[PDB]
């Protein structure tokens, strides 16, 4: 394999949302904006919208449920978010359980709880250093000033405009 990544800003470059409130956060999320190094527009074959769904449990991590659809189909993508060094920073539970990571993190850049949310993830797979913004809603909708503030902090970590998505609504799987 032969690989050209834009790299990751430094966290120095990523804000944390001040007095996180960890179960306000809890619940179903739409990606409504998706952006980061692997990430690529395809006029061809657009993005379709998909939803997250974070779950706290007893000890304070989240059940992290992601349902997208494909192939006719819903499928299901589960993972563990452990709390990190402050609150809103999150790293990656039963990381032995994916073959080849070795790293990985999330940050949660702002929210207001009940509208919209902006999500830093960073990861580290096969010594290849990913990362990505989604910009989170809890209707399937966002005003075009949270697109543009979401597509202005996509650009200053470094993304051009192609890795840069927008999924398109959908009804299928993300609704119940
Ligand atoms: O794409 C890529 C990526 C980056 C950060 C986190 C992830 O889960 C990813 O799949
Ligand atoms: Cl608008
Ligand atoms: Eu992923």
């Amino acid at each position: 394999s032969t690989s050209d990544l834009i790299p990751a800003p430094p966290l120095s470059k990523v804000p944390l949302q001040q007095n996180f409130q960890d179960n306000q956060f809890q619940g179903k999320w739409y990606v409504v904006g998706l952006a980061g190094n692997a990430i690529l527009r395809e006029d061809k074959d657009p993005q379709k919208m998909y939803a997250t769904i974070y779950e706290l449990k007893e000890d304070k991590s989240y059940n992290v449920t992601s349902v997208l659809f494909r192939k006719k189909k819903c499928d299901y993508w589960i993972r563990t978010f452990v709390p990190g060094s402050q609150p809103g920073e999150f790293t990656l539970g039963n990381i032995k359980s994916y073959p080849g990571l070795t790293s990985y993190l999330v940050r949660v850049v702002s929210t207001n709880y009940n509208q919209h949310a902006m999500v830093f993830f960073k990861k580290v797979s096969q010594n290849r250093e990913y990362f990505k913004i989604t910009l989170y809603g809890r209707t399937k909708e966002l005003t075009s000033e949270l697109k543009e503030n979401f597509i202005r902090f996509s650009k200053s970590l470094g993304l051009p405009e192609n890795h840069i998505v927008f999924p398109v609504p959908i009804d299928q799987c993300i609704d119940g």
